[PDB]
């Protein structure tokens, strides 16, 4: 019997937990805008991928609090990105990428949506912006300051006058969790009940939507078997999510299940309408508007080169050339012991674009969704550690 891996102060379970051994790491890929001025004046855009840029992670647990006779356990997972120039194309703070304005793109949401619409709009016509901008990819991942946003936090200083796509989200959490460890059971290990003091979400239609299904993804329960489906809540996403067994996989001498994130989760379905607000009307199969967790900006998740998606999603963006080996999400699971032996968990950030009458920063560019820029997150346990564990 294996109720050994439980997260209890004196397993090795435990520690792992709280000061994961196998490092992660993050690579980013940037979509450069090749044709700015032919978009504005409605071509078909055309881009060029750049990367990677890979980022070493630092991971840890904080404010680790046991209760419930040792049941359940509360914590915070705090994420730190150390920067790695060899194994990455080139310096972020030299390379430059022309993509959307994001910042005025978020504003023009914000104002078509009521919220400091006289102050926008006066602002934006006195400062006329540009629908594309360049900056570094230090600058664009890790924040700069905007005009507008600079000039909006003079009257609203609770607006940031920065933006950054991962913007202050180096050396810091994503809300406090508090799990179930397997003490209770084994089958509920690690299993996520509440996020910041809520058993579950709020900005989804349906109550099947705003379910927080599962674990965090970084571990699962001991025992897999092939059959079985398993949940993951990835709060960057904004949603539970599932992934299905795909084939058999050995890393080291390991055994391990590869378990795969499946067209269904993105598809233009019944299931899946909850999640299409408002009046359950969606874009299409193999996008997630995401704008009412990011703070009302136009951000549309999906995966790389819009991968599991509609053919269309594909035509409107010359540049996408999607394939399952690179763009899809998979993770290798140790059926025995639930640990995660390899993964590489992918995702893309795209920005929905239209044309509008009353801004010119539009012009006449089209209804699409605009990528911006994908990342794989990935992980493999190396010879030491995986020999370590064989014995067991
Ligand atoms: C992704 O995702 C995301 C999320 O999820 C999303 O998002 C979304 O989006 C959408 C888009 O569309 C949106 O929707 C929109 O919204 C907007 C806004 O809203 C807000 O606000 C408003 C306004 O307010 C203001 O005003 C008023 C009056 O007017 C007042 O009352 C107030 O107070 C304010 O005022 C202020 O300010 C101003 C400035 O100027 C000044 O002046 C003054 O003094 C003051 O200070 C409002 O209205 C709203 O409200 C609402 O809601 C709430 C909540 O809480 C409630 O409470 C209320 O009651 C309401 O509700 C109700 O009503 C409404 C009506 O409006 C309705 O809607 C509902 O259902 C109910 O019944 C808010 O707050 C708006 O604006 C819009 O609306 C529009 O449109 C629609 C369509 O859908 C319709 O339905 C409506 O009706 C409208 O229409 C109209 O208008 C327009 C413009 O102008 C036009 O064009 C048309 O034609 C029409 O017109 C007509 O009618 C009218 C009546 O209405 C009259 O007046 C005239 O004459 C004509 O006849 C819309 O709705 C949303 O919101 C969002 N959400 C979020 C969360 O974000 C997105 O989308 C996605 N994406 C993708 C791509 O997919
Ligand atoms: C994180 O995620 C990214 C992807 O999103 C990974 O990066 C990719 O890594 C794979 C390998 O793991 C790379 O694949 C290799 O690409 C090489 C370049 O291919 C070019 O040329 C061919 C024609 O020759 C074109 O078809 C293609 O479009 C490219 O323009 C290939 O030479 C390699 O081919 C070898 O493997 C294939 C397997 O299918 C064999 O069939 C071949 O015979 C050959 O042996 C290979 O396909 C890919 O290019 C990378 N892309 C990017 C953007 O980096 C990361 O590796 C991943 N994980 C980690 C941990 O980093
Ligand atoms: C993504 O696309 C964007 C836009 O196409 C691109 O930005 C541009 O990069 C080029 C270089 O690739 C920049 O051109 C340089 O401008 C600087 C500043 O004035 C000059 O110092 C440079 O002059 C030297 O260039 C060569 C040596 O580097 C020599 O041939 C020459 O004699 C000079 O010594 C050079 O002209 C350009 O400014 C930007 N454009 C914008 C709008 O920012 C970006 O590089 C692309 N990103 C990636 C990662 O490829
Ligand atoms: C969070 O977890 C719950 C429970 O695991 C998920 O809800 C379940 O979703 C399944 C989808 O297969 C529902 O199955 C249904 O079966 C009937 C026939 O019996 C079929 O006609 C339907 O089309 C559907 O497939 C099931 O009813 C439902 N169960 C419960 C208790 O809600 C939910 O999807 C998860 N949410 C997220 C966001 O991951
Ligand atoms: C995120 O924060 C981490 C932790 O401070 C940074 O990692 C350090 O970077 C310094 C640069 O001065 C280096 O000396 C080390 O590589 C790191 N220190 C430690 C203790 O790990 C990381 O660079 C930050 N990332 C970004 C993008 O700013
Ligand atoms: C996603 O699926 C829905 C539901 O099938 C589509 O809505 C249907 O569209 C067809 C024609 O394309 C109509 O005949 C039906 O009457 C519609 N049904 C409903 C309930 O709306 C919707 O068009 C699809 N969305 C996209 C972007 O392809
Ligand atoms: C766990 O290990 C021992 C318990 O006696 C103690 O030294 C340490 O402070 C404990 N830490 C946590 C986070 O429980
Ligand atoms: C998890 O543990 C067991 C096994 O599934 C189950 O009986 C219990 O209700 C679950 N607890 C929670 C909080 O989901
Ligand atoms: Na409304
Ligand atoms: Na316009």
């Amino acid at each position: 019997i294996e109720k050994k891996i439980v997260l209890r102060n004196g397993t090795e379970a435990f520690d792992s937990w709280e000061k994961p051994p196998l490092p992660v790491y993050t690579q980013f890929y940037f979509f450069n805008v090749t044709n700015p001025e032919e978009i504005l004046r409605g071509e078909t855009p055309r881009v060029e991928e750049v990367g990677p840029y890979t980022y070493r992670e630092l991971r840890n647990k904080a404010n680790i609090q046991f209760g419930d006779n040792g049941t359940t356990i509360s914590a915070v997972s705090n994420k730190a990105y150390v920067f790695e120039r060899d194994q990455s194309v080139g310096d972020p703070k030299i390379d430059l990428i022309r993509t959307l304005n994001i910042p005025v793109l978020t504003v023009i949401e914000w104002s078509q949506v009521h919220f400091l619409r006289e102050i926008i709009e006066a602002m934006l016509k006195a400062y006329q912006q540009k629908l594309f901008v360049t900056h570094t990819v230090d600058e664009l991942l890790w924040g700069y300051k905007d005009e507008i946003l600079s000039l909006i936090h003079v009257f609203r200083p609770d607006i940031s006058p920065y933006f950054g796509l991962f913007y202050e989200k180096n050396g810091t959490n994503d809300g406090d969790y508090v799990f179930l460890t397997g003490e209770d059971s084994y089958l509920n290990f690690t299993k996520i009940v509440e996020w910041n003091g809520k058993t579950s979400l709020d900005w989804w239609i349906t109550d099947k939507c705003n379910m927080i299904n599962g674990t965090d993804g970084d571990s699962f329960h001991p025992l897999i078997t092939k059959d079985e489906v398993l949940y993951v809540f990835p709060s960057d996403f904004c949603r539970s999510v599932y992934i299905t067994f795909s084939d058999y996989e050995s890393v080291q001498g390991l055994p391990a299940f590869r378990y795969k994130v499946p067209a269904e989760i993105l598809a233009n379905t019944s299931d899946n309408a909850g999640f299409c607000i408002p009046e359950g009307n969606c874009l299409g199969s193999g996008v997630l508007n995401v704008s009412i967790c990011k703070n009302g900006a136009p951000i549309i998740m999906s995966f790389p080169h819009f991968y599991q998606a509609d053919e269309r999603f594909v035509s409107a963006i010359e540049g996408m050339h999607p394939n399952q080996e690179d763009h899809e999400t998979f993770v290798d699971i140790n059926p025995l012991t639930g640990i995660i032996l390899k993964a590489a968990k992918r995702f893309q950030i795209n920005i929905y674009v239209k044309k509008l009458d009353d801004f010119v920063e539009t012009g006449d560019i089209r209804t699409m969704v605009f990528p911006v820029m994908y990342l794989n997150e990935s992980v493999h346990i190396d010879k030491e550690t995986a020999s370590r564990l064989k014995s067991m």
